[PDB]
C-alpha cells in the first residue's frame, strides 16, 4: 500500500501495454530509461497515483520522446518530442555497445590501422565510450560513441593488459557510420598478460587463511515489511531502486521515544563523473558520467552469499525494464545486513567504581555495479548513535594506455610498456533534507582562532563561528580542512530541551574537487564537481546536478542554472548537494586488478537529541 | 631469545634488587617510570644486553635520579641526579592523586569556599591535574598539582555531572602545602545527575538487538611465538609494551616471496596532548600530556571477552613496575584478533566472462586506557594489501564546568546549567621508518593543476609534483587538503621491477592542528602539535616529541631542539613524526557518556611491490 514500494514486474508490464496501445512503442522504439516518480509534496490525501517516467529512443532517427504514464489509471499523462541538439541526447543503450566494434570491423580506415600493427581484427575488442561535446560540428544532434581498442589474445584473456594506443574512432550509432578514424602513430602493444586467475601469475594460493564465521542464531535485528520498508534499532526508512541512480533511501526517520522524527526525505548518489587527465588526443575527450550517461542501476551485480555479502543477509531483487519494456529482475541485487562495529561507549570511573562498556553496530545497505573495466560498490550505513554514512568502494581494472618512452607527466607506469592515465572519480550526493520536518537551513561552521590578549591572557582560547546561508546565490561553498569547516543542517522551528535548534552536522573528507581547467568542456558539463557543497530550494523537476539528459549535452544545465533563481533557503524545503571524490594516480599495486579504495561522507546529530540516544543499549 | 620480548616479572624483580643493593631504592624513593631500552643500531652481534631505564622520585625532597640498569649483568650502568627546575619534573605518580583531595580537606581556605556553597567536604571529589608552567615563580622546581572540584551525591554517583565552578587550588605534593586557593565567585552546582546506568535515565533497555556471533572454527590465522612475535598473512612484527607509550610495534616487515622486507622499525604514539580552550582563569592552565605526564600504559584496562574484544581473541598480559619496583601484571591488557573487512577486489569482465571476488581482512592490535574522565582506545591495523593504519577512539565522560548565564563563546551547554569547555585531543605518531632497509627519504606530493593551452588544448590535464626533503630545517611540513598533499617515504637504493624507488604513502586526515596562540605556554610546550609532519635523523636519545621530562617543563625541548641540528635526511636513517587530532566542540549527544569518535592515519604501499600483493588470496 505504500507509495514508496519498489516497482513490480506487473507495473512494468502495464507500462509496456499502455505505451504500445498509445502507438509509442513500435518496433523502431527503445526504452532508454524507465523509473517510478516519487510522490509530489503534500501526498497526505492518500490519492495514490503510481506514475512512471520513460525516455523513448527511435533507432530510425526520429525524434525521441519523454513520456509520463499512470499505471493506476492506465493512461499517458504527457508525451513530449525532444530536440536533442538543444536539451541533450538520451542515455547510452546497452545494445549500442556492440554496434561500435561491429561497425569498425568493416571500416577500411580501421582495418588499415590494425593491419599496420599486425593485429587480427577478430582479436581486437573496442571499448565503447561516451563522446562528450568538443570541436566536431558534425556531431551536434547525432548519437556518437567513441571507441578505444584493446587486444584479447584468447577468449579468457584480460584485454585491458593490451591497449592499442595512438588510435581512436568516432561512430554514429544511429546512421551506422564511422565518422572519423584518428591514427597518431604506432605504439607497441604491451605484451605481458594481466590474467589474475592464471596460476603462473598468482603463484600457489595461500593456505594460511582460517575461516571467519559470522552468524545470527536468532536472525537479524531488522524487519522488512511491504517489500522494502526497514525498521532497525529505532531507524525507519524505505529502500528504493532506480535504474539511473541505483539504491535510493526514502523517509529516513528515527524513533525518539514516542515520536517518529524525520531526518532525510530522500538520499541518493545523483551523478558520478570520471574525468581523465591525459592530454593525448587519443584520450583527452574521455569523461564518464556513469550515472547520467550509462545508468549505474542497470549494471548492478547479482551478489553472492559468502563472497560479496557475508553474514545473515537479506536480499532485495529489484525489477527494471529492458529496452523493449519487458520486466527484468536483478536477482539478489541489494544486500542488507547488520554488522558489529566495535565499542560504542566506555568508561571506567575511579570515584563511582562503575565500569561500563557498550558495543556499536551498523545497518548496511549496498549494491555493486560494473561499467566496463570499473566496478563500484555503494554502501549506506546507519549507526546506533544516529550517524548516517555513505561509502563508495572503487575496484576493478584500471583503464590503460601505452607508457611512452621517455615517460609522462600524466600517466603512471604499471608494467613494461603499460601505462594508466591519471583520473578522478567524483560523486554527487543529493540529500533532500527533512530535519524534524521540512523547514531547514544550512550553516557553515568554522573554527575561530583567538589572539592572546585581554580576555585571553594565556592565549589558550579558541571558538567557532556559524554563518547562515540565506539565498541560493550564496550557497555554493568550498571545503576548508585547515579551519575544520563543516556544515550544519538545522530546523529553526524545532528546538531541543536546551532551547537550541535541532541539527545534523555534515563531515566531509575534504578531498580535491574537479582539477580540469575551468574553461574546459568537462568543467562546464560537470560544474557541480567544482565545488564541495551546494544548497538549493526543493523543486520537483530539479533531480540531477547535471540535468536530465547528460549525454552529449553542451553544458550549463543542472546546478548552475538552478541556483540562478536565487531562492530563499533560510528555513525552507531545501536540498543539499555534496561533491566528493577520489583523485587516482595509479600505483603498481593497482595492477592487474585493483584493491578497493574508498571515499564518502557522514552526518552526525548535533543537538538533535536531548542527550545521548544510546543510553538504552543493553550490556550484551 | 628475542631482544624485543616483553619485560618479564623476573626482570623487573631483578631491577628492584639491583637498585636496592646499590642504595638507590630506600623507603623514601618511588619509581615514576621503568621500561626496557630498545637495542642500539647494529645489534647483529647477538651480544644481548637487556637494559632498563628508571626514573626515581624522592618523597623527602631530595633530587630525583635517572638510572640505567643491565639485568643481564646485574649492574647499574649509570645514575644521574636531575635538576628539575632545568630539565623538567618526573611524571605524576598514581599515589600523588589522592594526596590532593586529602590536603585540601584540611585547608581553611578550601573549607571556607565549600562552606559558602553549602557543600559537604566529604562529598567533594577533587580532580588532580597537571600544572604546566605559567606565571607563578614559586612553582619553579616544585612538584605542583592543580585541583578542580566535583560533587558526588552518593558513592555510585557520577561526580562529573556536578562541577564546582569558580574554584581552583594549587598543591605542592612533596612539601604537602596548599600554595594557592583561588575563588572567583559562586556558580550554582548543576543539579541533574548523569548516571548512565540509572533506569530513570536510560528508560527500559532495548529488547530488539539479536546476537551477532563471530567465531573461528579452526582458530585464528595468526601465530604468536616467543610471547610477542606475530606472523599473519605475510606480515611479521613484535608487539611491545611500555608504561609511557603503551603498545609499541617493532620490526614491521612483509614476506614478499622469499624476502622478508622491512617497512617500519618502530611505531608508537609518542605523545598526546589535550589542551582546553576556555579562557576562564579556573581552567585556562588546563592541558593534559596523557603520555608524557601521566603515562598511558600504566592505566591500561583489563579487556573483557565479548564486551571489549569480540571474536576469537588472543590476549597479552604485559608486566609493569609499581612505584616500589614490584612487578604488576595488566591481565588481558592487549587484544589481538583478525576481522573480516569486506571486499578486497572485484571485477566482472564482459569480454573474458570471468567473475572475480576476493574478501579483505585485517589484523587488530589494541588496548584501552582510562585517565580520569576520559577513556582512549589505541588500535593498530594490518591489512592484506599492505596497508597499515592507526586509529584512536575517544570516549568516556566529557570534562564539565558551569554554563554561564548569558552563554559562552568557549563552552557548550549539555544540560541545565552544565557546560563542557572546548578542547582538542592531539596525538603524535613516531614512525622510525625502514622501507626496505634504513636508507630512506621523504617526498612531499602535491596535485598540480594545469592551464588550458598548448599541449593541453582541451584543458583536461592534471599532474603531480614531488619535493624531496633533504635537511631537517626544511622538514617541518603542513597539510594541504585542497592540493591532495601526501608524503612518500621511499628507499632510493631499492627499486621495483620498473626501476622506480620503492615507497609507502602517508595519508593524513587533515584535521586542524593546535589552535592556541603561538605565544602561549602550551604552544611552546607542545610545539610538535603546531605542524602536521616532522622528519628527523634517527638518534638513540630522541625518543619523544616533547622531551624526556614533560611535567612542568618550561618549553622548547623535543622536536624544535632536535631539528635545529639540521641533519641530512636524504637517504638516511630517518624518523617521521605525524601530528593528528580531534577538535571537540561537545554536543548534547556526548552527555552523559560520550559515543566513540575517531581519528587516525594510514600508510599504503606506493610501488613497494611489483604488482598487487594479494593475487594469491583464495576464493574463500
Ligand atoms: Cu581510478
Ligand atoms: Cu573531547
Ligand atoms: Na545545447
Ligand atoms: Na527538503
Ligand atoms: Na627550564
Ligand atoms: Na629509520
Amino acid at each position: 500500500a505504500s507509495p514508496f514500494r519498489l516497482a513490480s514486474a506487473g507495473e512494468i508490464s502495464e507500462v509496456q501495454g499502455i505505451l504500445r496501445t498509445a502507438g509509442l512503442l513500435g518496433p523502431e522504439k527503445r526504452i532508454a530509461y524507465l523509473g517510478v516518480l516519487d510522490p509530489a509534496r503534500g501526498a497526505g490525501s492518500e490519492a495514490e497515483d503510481r506514475r512512471f517516467r520513460v525516455f523513448i529512443h527511435d533507432v530510425s532517427g526520429a525524434r525521441p520522446q519523454e513520456v509520463t504514464v499512470s499505471v493506476t489509471n492506465g493512461t499517458v499523462i504527457s508525451a513530449v518530442e525532444l530536440d536533442t541538439a538543444a536539451t541533450g541526447e538520451l542515455p547510452v543503450l546497452e545494445e549500442e555497445f556492440e554496434v561500435v566494434e561491429q561497425l569498425l570491423a568493416t571500416d577500411e580506415r580501421w582495418l588499415k590501422a590494425l593491419a599496420a600493427r599486425n593485429l587480427d581484427v577478430s582479436k581486437v575488442r573496442v571499448a565503447p565510450l561516451s563522446a562528450g561535446v568538443f570541436e566536431y560540428a558534425e556531431e551536434r544532434g547525432r548519437r556518437i560513441l567513441r571507441g578505444l581498442a584493446f587486444v584479447q589474445d584468447f577468449p579468457e584473456d584480460s584485454a585491458w593488459a593490451h591497449p592499442v594506443d595512438g588510435l581512436v574512432a568516432y561512430v554514429d550509432v544511429v546512421s551506422k557510420e564511422v565518422t572519423r578514424v584518428i591514427d597518431t602513430g604506432v605504439f607497441p602493444v604491451p605484451a605481458e598478460h594481466g590474467n589474475y586467475t592464471d596460476p603462473e601469475l598468482t603463484g600457489p594460493l595461500r593456505t594460511t587463511q582460517k575461516p571467519i564465521s559470522i552468524t545470527q542464531p536468532e536472525g537479524p535485528s531488522f524487519t522488512v515489511t511491504g517489500g522494502n520498508h526497514i525498521e532497525w534499532e529505532k531507524w525507519s526508512l524505505d529502500v528504493g531502486f532506480d535504474v539511473r541512480e541505483g539504491v535510493v533511501l526514502h523517509n529516513i526517520a528515527f524513533r525518539d521515544g514516542d515520536r517518529l522524527r524525520p531526518i532525510i526525505n530522500r538520499a541518493s548518489i545523483a551523478e558520478m563523473v570520471v574525468p581523465y587527465g591525459d592530454p593525448s588526443p587519443i584520450r583527452s575527450w574521455q569523461n564518464y558520467f556513469d550515472t547520467g550517461e550509462y545508468l549505474v542501476g542497470q549494471y548492478a551485480n547479482s551478489l553472492e552469499l559468502g563472497c560479496d555479502c557475508l553474514g545473515d543477509i537479506t536480499y532485495l531483487s529489484p525489477v527494471i525494464s529492458d529496452a523493449f519494456g519487458n520486466p527484468r529482475e536483478i536477482r539478489n541485487g541489494i544486500c542488507m545486513h547488520e554488522e558489529d562495529w566495535g565499542i560504542l561507549a566506555k568508561h571506567s570511573d575511579l570515584w563511582s567504581g562503575i565500569n561500563y562498556t557498550r558495543r556499536n553496530r551498523r545497518m548496511v545497505i549496498s549494491f555493486f555495479t560494473t561499467i566496463g573495466n570499473y566496478d563500484y560498490g555503494f554502501y549506506w550505513y546507519l549507526y546506533l548513535d544516529g550517524t548516517i554514512e555513505f561509502e563508495a568502494k572503487a575496484t576493478g581494472v584500471v583503464f590503460t594506455s601505452a607508457f611512452p618512452e621517455g615517460g609522462s607527466d600524466n600517466i603512471s607506469q604499471l608494467a613494461p610498456g603499460l601505462g594508466a592515465p591519471f583520473h578522478q572519480h567524483i560523486f554527487s550526493a543529493r540529500l533532500d533534507m527533512a530535519i524534524d520536518g521540512f523547514t531547514n537551513r544550512v550553516e557553515e561552521e568554522d573554527v575561530v582562532r583567538q589572539t592572546m590578549g585581554p580576555g585571553n591572557e594565556r592565549g589558550n582560547a579558541f571558538s567557532r563561528k556559524r554563518t547562515v546561508l540565506t539565498r541560493e546565490s550564496e550557497a555554493v561553498r568550498e571545503a576548508d580542512a585547515r579551519t575544520g569547516r563543516t556544515w550544519i543542517i538545522s530546523n529553526p522551528e524545532s528546538k531541543n530541551r536546551l532551547n537550541e535548534p535541532v541539527g545534523y552536522k555534515l563531515h566531509a573528507h575534504n578531498q580535491p574537487t574537479l582539477l580540469a581547467d575551468p574553461g574546459s568542456s568537462i568543467a562546464r558539463r560537470a560544474a557541480f564537481a567544482t565545488k564541495d557543497l551546494w544548497v538549493t530550494r526543493y523543486a520537483d523537476d530539479e533531480r540531477y546536478p547535471t540535468g536530465d539528459f547528460v549525454n552529449q549535452h553542451s553544458g550549463g544545465a543542472g546546478l548552475p542554472s538552478y541556483i540562478a533563481q536565487d531562492r530563499d533557503i533560510d528555513g525552507q524545503d531545501i536540498v543539499v548537494w555534496h561533491t566528493f571524490g577520489l583523485t587516482h594516480f595509479p600505483r603498481v599495486e593497482d595492477w592487474p586488478i585493483m584493491p578497493v579504495d574508498t571515499v564518502g561522507f557522514k552526518l552526525r546529530p548535533e543537538g538533535f537529541f536531548d542527550r545521548s540516544p544510546v543510553l538504552d543499549v543493553p550490556a550484551n
